[PDB]
């Protein structure tokens, strides 16, 4: 079997983050779809518009050339420029338009996966984490739910995304590294040598130690209980390395903490 349960681990990642007769007339109707993003500025004119039209564009996005023709769909949407476009709303601060525009980022990601080229990940990676750090709360947790759900729906190892997570350590509010805890976390239960079977982390082994002993030291207690959860699954993927940064790295003060942190399945 794999090192992670993979379902059940899922779940719990999830707990954490409660929320056309060819082509070129599919290309047509997203460019029309899209006129209403073209302009910078949001109006009181047109921001209903936008929202009526992500709608539409996410009707399109559960068609079958999506479905079918992954490739050719994902050369469109780069061409048209959607995503850059639909970043327009997700910085609205029209709540129910910034929220629609996240979903349907969510819903892009699941269908196409790992259909779209790292630069499109990347993209919406950069677009989630930044909400992150938004002061209105439903907005930092939806995009955290859309970022671990991103982590689920992408089977290749990214070191650009692995990074992106990373550095979310260094972020000043409290939401982005409580978020990077689990996002290490999801990390480490895919993409260890075992469950990648059925190395990535190998070489990025001083990454995720500088990692941890962030967040476990971390001012805001939040982030200091995730980062102590998520060092037990560093612990079962490299045993030797965690156990180092126990005895030869932390505190006594820390090191009791994080014993007392085992969750009972690992």
């Amino acid at each position: 079997s794999t090192l992670f349960d993979e379902e059940y681990e899922f779940q719990l990642l999830l707990a954490e983050a409660k929320l056309y007769e060819s082509l070129n007339q599919l290309q047509q109707d997203l460019e029309n779809l899209l006129a209403p993003f073209q302009s910078v500025k949001e109006t009181e004119q047109n921001w209903k518009l936008r929202q009526s039209n992500i709608i539409e564009l996410d009707n399109i996005i559960s068609g079958n050339i999506p479905k079918d023709n992954p490739e050719e769909f994902v050369t469109v949407i780069k061409e048209v420029q959607l995503i850059e476009l639909i970043s327009r709303a997700t910085s609205s601060l029209r709540t129910t338009l910034s929220l629609t525009a996240l979903l349907f980022l969510k819903r892009l990601i699941h269908i196409l996966n790992d259909q779209l080229p790292l630069s499109i990940l990347d993209q919406i990676f950069v677009i989630f984490k930044n909400l992150l750090s938004s002061t209105k709360k439903i907005s930092s947790q939806t995009a955290f739910h859309c970022l671990i759900t991103l982590i689920i729906d992408i089977n290749h190892f990214h070191n650009k995304l692995f990074q992106l997570s990373f550095l979310l350590i260094n972020e000043k509010t409290v939401t982005p590294r409580f978020c990077s805890a689990i996002l290490l976390r999801s990390f480490l239960i895919k993409f260890n040598d075992s469950n990648l079977s059925l190395s990535k982390l190998e070489n990025n082994i001083i990454y995720i130690e500088e990692w941890l002993k962030k967040g476990i030291s971390d001012s805001q207690t939040t982030v200091r209980e995730a980062m102590r959860l998520t060092f037990w699954y560093f612990y079962k993927c490299y045993p030797t390395n965690a156990k180092r940064l126990l005895s030869s790295s932390f505190s006594p003060q820390l090191k009791k903490a994080t014993e007392l942190a085992i969750p009972a399945h690992l």
